[PDB]
């Protein structure tokens, strides 16, 4: 089978929790 | 009806960033050594 | 030298480009 | 529209996403 280096997950990962931290402050803003 | 609007395509987009962490925490328990 | 299956990456990659065009979106219902 | 201009800091956040990606993608290994 065909196989990538596993690290980007981490990677990923990470900047993904950024953008959904960023969509909740944007969505309390405009509840706000 | 506008800020609804933009709230609601706000809460799907957040949907679906929730639900593709979830497919990459799954992911993370599939590593393999090589 | 840890790997995942590169189908898995590929996955990812559609769900990033409907994130993309989601949010494209929201930019557009603003115009 | 800061938020207009805080959707579009999140979508150049993909955008960097989605080219790393595509980097690793032509680093495929098989066995």
């Amino acid at each position: 089978s065909y196989y990538i280096d596993a690290d980007l997950l981490r990677e990923i990962k990470q900047h993904l929790k950024q953008q959904q931290e960023g969509l909740s402050h944007l969505i309390s803003i405009i509840k706000d």
